[PDB]
């Protein structure tokens, strides 16, 4: 996989690639003019004798002080060290691949001082598919676990090799590397920034994306199941209403839905009966979470890009100016945003999930069995459902409204963003768990409708369940089931079947 | 104040100034051809004895029965009378006034099927400055609210006029109307819809832009008071990051700020301090909330013109279609996406006030009061301003993530809208105590810089506080002075300091 | 109504009647003892040139400087005057009274060295029904409260009487006092202490009471109206458990119920069907509730006769120390445990209307209404509860689990008391309406079973109801209906069938 | 470990060693009788051709149908399989025999109507040490829970066994049994209950309690660190309150530090500095969640014992009655409780460690590091114990005011109990990680008083941590020494020095 980084000019689909697999990449030649400039400018300082808080001073008591440049190259050992204070469990590699990769990003953009060979040590260790250990918890938002990914380049910490741990010196030398010695501002550069809180709201976006789509795809599977209507989704009513995130969303319906199906022909006249909200509202409640993840990837693309530690060096003035763009907070807001369009999304794909398993709604046996006198059929699968839907309102809490200070009344606000973002896994995984029975209830329910097909595309989500579950004739182990649509999903499986263009990162 | 309506274009700005005043309307001639045409599409179907459900059949049992014309016509006022359930406080006029005019223009779109003459009735209402009684609470996102103001159109109700409330009869003379009767669909064109959900919420924007607004000023005059540094506010920072609110609210910084004062020119040389995060990062946290209310603007805008009640009327087709667009999920996550922002912003203030009153921080007496030793000064003013800040965290909890089943399971998603909209007013109410408490401290820390100027706005931003509030000599009542600023920043004494064109109405 | 008062000894009974009307009390004979020897242990120290802290010193500089005596007395005007920093809405009556009484309980205990006739003073304004003027916020738990009510001591503020505001003066003349100086201690004394918080708790306290009170009612009627069971409310699945909320719940049951009616006794055999959850655990629902309210009451009620300022002095041993009781923390929990209960008391009524509106469930009319072709019934107001439930869960939110650091770094963890207390009356207004709601339905329901009636106490709250509200026929204005039944709980209609004992106040 | 159980009798401090080790149990000969019994009155209602709901009938359709002996038997197996639908991770083995035992001993009342060889199977699978998997998710409060756990009597699912999985019958065979076939109401019997969710707040408590007890010798330990008083502690303080949680808490600290210390002798007159709330405080704060948990152990040992299934079989009446003693109301409330106390622990403790930060508050070096011009010292910890207790806000947020219809409407209001306990665990790993940090910031702090010692108690909790990690000399890497602290308190360092008969369990 080769990727030929023009550093700050990532894409939302190239981020997802990152996060997904593994990555070959190069820093693009236009990318050393800037790098070697800051350096340079920090070099000149130094050679200049000029003061510069953040490049070679000491901290606080001498925050004015030229530090001698042998305490100086020590003193960037130390803030690593020190700051290396994170604590929970480790991450998965994964996310500590998309870390790095934001951080190489960030510093490739010239505005650090940092030196490329120690940027080019970043990337080696990628392309090498050597992941340093990071702990999940600590940020409030990202030095701690920016410190501990720098911690390998010192030769200190250990990092994910093959999925085994390795020491930090056995793990350099898979990547061709030996231990490095920091210099002036490098410290910094590499622990102030926000790629892990970025990269912890990403893969929430990215899975927000993936259950939208699969939503999409089992709302169609019940609205087909119960004999709905395709008129909610007729492209008058979204532009008379003028959301774009709806409009999106009822052309994906359309797309998947068609004009007409077997299923549908076959239930003749009677269009009757409305149908309840978890149908026909589908299109205003999906939109709204489209619309939602969509502010959220905006922010989180320009994120993805910024440049993001301090102080900051701007070789062609020649200046080094400190100021806050450490502060995750458009981050943090971006997950709290993003928590809203989970947690709705699972919610009406719940009521779906209950629709289903009312007789007087569904037009189908109760709880979705033949001879439910004697069988439970789906009844307790609701309740899961139910229950993981449940979970997401008190996950919903915005962690963007906190803050405590930090670092005796100096860092008196901070974002709370690694929360934010890392909260939002498991909502994605509740929802997933929810639409998993959605798509189970759909095709056992369009199961019992004889013979019938609905649309292409539905007709594939259809079979893509069915080769790994088996159509529930009767009780049965139930949970094994579950299980297999939630990896299905996991895999992204229904994915594929949306419309090009309408998720940022896909 | 003539307005001449073009349904559908409404802008923020044009919001903005129906919510703060009066306003004098009239349809444009361009609006009377949609509307004289969509009903008479529900004329032609009555005519030809079609049955079409939502225009001239019953309800449930009756859904499919084309209801006498003579039942059809009471069906009407027995659907307004029943829905106008609500309860709670009476809005005040100015969100009535909204409402009403946000109604006119869905229903002046021409895709409802009632009588240009009933509209008619609504703007000679709105002209006559006649606003219907409507309780605040009720719709879970609008029957209810809507329901109420369309009972004074029946002669039901009360509407308040020159402050008194008045009988429906009474207030119709007043505007020169006469009690209506409803036709086919008219009842459901009335009630149906998102514009109290729309309105709560846009009155929550719109005290989010002007605290946004203060909240630039008060910072500001808070950077000044302890001596902080202009160097956060530099615009290579800013497009280093990429984040356009930042962009911009640093822009407005250095607006108000400009590149030096006598107060910052008469602190020499020493800037070794680094300037807290409560200063620091004001670029990156209020341009997060600048994003933040800019993506609900855009959602709120596009709602305040929607065509949203059930069913559609399409007369260019022929085709009456029951869509979902009464659901108000948008308005609902845009609310819950305004509260982060109102938070944030009162939060970062609060802690711009509790620097100041340390005197290791603030270069300042402790508690901004000359002999502290017997003189409290702001200490408990500061006290309040905690109160107030921490009661939005609180209310920063999302209503739009929760639902309850209505309507015996036909209405089994709904959106909470008006809640999450609504807490927006006493959010913004804590905000605005929490940057009264800020303006205060920041001119008495600056007056204690005795004879140095700031800026020139910031000046003016010192003068419109001190006609009303004097410096604070020793301890004296403090709850009055609070009071008296906190009335001024309501009536936007510092809104006209912002640069024009950042915010979405302004 | 004569009280006399043995400090430190009211009752939940007392507090609640002190709550809901006028007073008359004096301090018992038995109270002078310790009052007097603080006060003389106070006027030693000075007496003997002894330095204490918050007794004869100033502040911060002068924290261990003997202040001298003239700049001793002003120092308490200027606490009091500089304290009065609050904001927002007037409290009213009610509850300026009941802080009023508190704050003499807990001086009248003899450990604050304040002057008796400080004390008389106080007292002198409860009888005389003279109400000083204090803003609903601004303590973090309560200085800005209690500082704004002593105002009026000092000839300051304002009071109300008669319900019209009077200048402090004119007000202390009512009550036949002069304006006051204060001595030593004596301004900590009124300022410090938990009062506010307490009051607040309280009345949300007395409110929940209401609601379990009116709910059992409630439920038995909604019970009646669907032909539920009365076997859920056996003694001996309770007594299984073990609970003691749930026992003493399903005893109330019980009592109202009976063990048959002509209501239950003319369903003769069929008992096939289950009655839902929502009828069904209302003793297990209830009961928690029950048990939650209890917890809250045992701290408050220890709470208001708490001695909550600070520093205390110890007059038997001659000390004087500073603590921490002024801090709220218990307080806080218990407003946020009493959250807990007015949230789920709500939302388990709103189920039992929802199953009235369903005709698969009720074994009633769709929304309580013959002909609901065209008659909507109670189809909106089942909405509005549900739009009330909901809001109850946001509401929820604890706010126990803030703090944000005061008076520079020295308060630096409060407990935010008053704000958690003061939600529990908007919460309570939401579950009032919600039972208001139920309550109309239920006796629809019976209403519908022509002739039929239910048990001797559960008639009585049928023909309370009635005798403000019809019964309803077909579609009318429906807002009415539920603003009589909302106003009848509030004035405690139902509370006097639920059987002595059970609640803590009761 | 031998436990001869009389049912229904567990006290907390036996569920406390349930939960934390292997135990051999068996019942006691007393139990038989009401067991038999139970079980004689079901076999013959059968044996009468007595028709009972829950007992001999089929379900919905057959809920009135005495179903074939035949499919009653095969009904039981099917119960148990459709309802396994649980998902997530496998609870831990401690934590699945907490849930079996709570089982045993609540079927053991004899109100079940459950064969005593059924009970004794689960006995021996305890006994044998083999654990059903049971998931982490899918109750609403437990039928998949426990559902899961007796798939393995039936010779289905899988067990753990020495920490490997098994087969059933593998496991079976572990514990000496072969698979079993279930009679009439054993299936329900097995089902329906509260012990998932019960077990799930258990554990939440037994955190709960385990942190009380760290904290009291954290922050004892900090008070001396920084030169804190003892005053706050004075008995008198506490009794003036009367709040029991307080005086508790107060004792334990005057225990814990006694009256003087070398460390407070050496610090001799100066005692001008009243100490910051977050130290003197401390039995306020720390009492309020004293009694908070207490207040939930109380319902959580009462529902140890419950009889919770349903129908109930009354032999000594002959009456079998459906209930609702299997809605977990009360655990919802108690662990929403017990989230309170977790948090508001944690909140006090990192306030205590941001104070030892401070020089201007600590009298120690700036974050507790000699030469921090190079030296970060603790800096970082601090920002991660700030990130910890930020993350439990947000976690504080109820679940038991949610709830979802399941099984059709007929199961209208559930308890979210199961979610409202689990999410206690992590709640308790964040503050833990805060404790540990305070832990090793007073011991650092301590340290530096060089020489000094604290008091008995102390000055053992100042060995324990020294065992495992060395005073702070110059920066090194962070993380490894929170790791060492976390541990330590995780395995109950600290929890012997409190005093005894505090806790509930302990």
């Amino acid at each position: 996989t080769e990727l030929t980084l023009k550093p700050g000019t990532l894409t939302l689909a190239q981020l997802r690639a990152i996060h997904a697999a593994p990555v070959r990449l190069q820093l693009d030649a236009s990318a050393a003019p800037a790098i070697d400039a800051s350096v340079a400018c920090v070099e000149q300082i130094i050679a200049e004798d000029r003061t510069a808080y953040g490049i070679n001073t000491g901290f606080g008591l001498l925050a004015s002080t030229r530090i001698a440049s042998h305490d100086l190259e020590n003193l960037q050992r130390s803030l690593v060290l020190s700051h290396a204070a994170g604590i929970g469990a480790p991450l998965d590699d994964d996310l500590v691949r998309l870390i790095m990769v934001l951080k190489i990003n960030s510093l490739s953009r010239g505005f650090s001082g940092i030196r490329r060979k120690v940027i080019d040590a970043l990337i080696a260790l990628v392309n090498a598919e050597v992941y340093p250990h990071i702990p999940l918890k600590g940020s409030v938002g990202d030095l701690a676990p920016l410190a501990h990914m720098s911690l390998v380049l010192l030769g200190e910490g250990k990092a994910r090799y093959k999925g085994q741990w390795l020491s930090a010196t056995e793990a350099l030398a898979v990547a061709g590397l030996e231990p490095l010695t920091l210099a002036a501002k490098e410290g910094l550069a590499l622990l102030n920034g926000t790629q892990a809180s970025t990269a912890y709201a990403l893969r929430g976006l990215f899975y927000a994306e993936d259950l939208y789509a699969a939503a999409i795809a089992c709302g169609g599977l019940s609205v087909e199941a119960v004999l709905g209507s395709r008129s909610p989704f007729d492209a008058r009513i979204h532009e008379a209403r003028g959301q774009r995130g709806q409009i999106d969303t009822a052309a994906c319906f359309r797309d998947l839905l068609g004009d007409s199906s077997e299923v549908s022909l076959s239930h003749k006249n009677a269009d009757k009966v409305q149908d309840p909200y978890s149908l026909r509202c589908q299109p205003q409640v999906m939109g709204a979470c489209l619309t939602q993840l969509r502010q959220a990837a905006e922010v989180l693309g320009i994120e993805a890009n910024a440049v993001s530690d301090n102080p900051l060096v701007f070789a062609a003035e020649g200046d080094v100016i400190s100021g806050g763009n450490a502060h995750a907070e458009p981050v943090a807001m971006a997950a709290d945003n993003l928590a809203l369009a989970i947690a709705e999304i699972g919610s009406l794909s719940e009521r779906r999930i209950s629709l289903m398993m009312d007789k007087h709604m569904s037009q189908l046996p109760p709880f979705l069995v033949e001879n439910g006198g004697v069988n439970s059929g789906f009844m307790i699968a609701q309740v899961t459902a139910a229950a993981l839907a449940s979970e997401n309102k008190a996950l919903s809490h915005p962690h963007s409204v906190d803050s405590l200070p930090t670092s005796a009344n100096q860092e008196d606000h901070v974002s709370m963003a690694p929360a934010a973002g890392k909260r939002l896994w498991e909502m994605a995984e509740n929802t997933r768990g929810v639409l998993a029975i959605e798509w189970l209830g759909a095709c056992q329910g369009l199961d019992l409708r004889k013979g019938l097909k609905t649309s292409a595309k539905l007709e594939k989500a259809r079979q893509a369940l069915r080769s790994e579950v088996a159509h529930y004739d009767r009780d049965r182990f139930f949970a094994p089931d579950i299980e297999k649509a939630v990896e299905l999903l996991a895999k992204g499986s229904l994915t594929g079947l949306l419309p090009a263009g309408v998720l940022p990162s896909l």
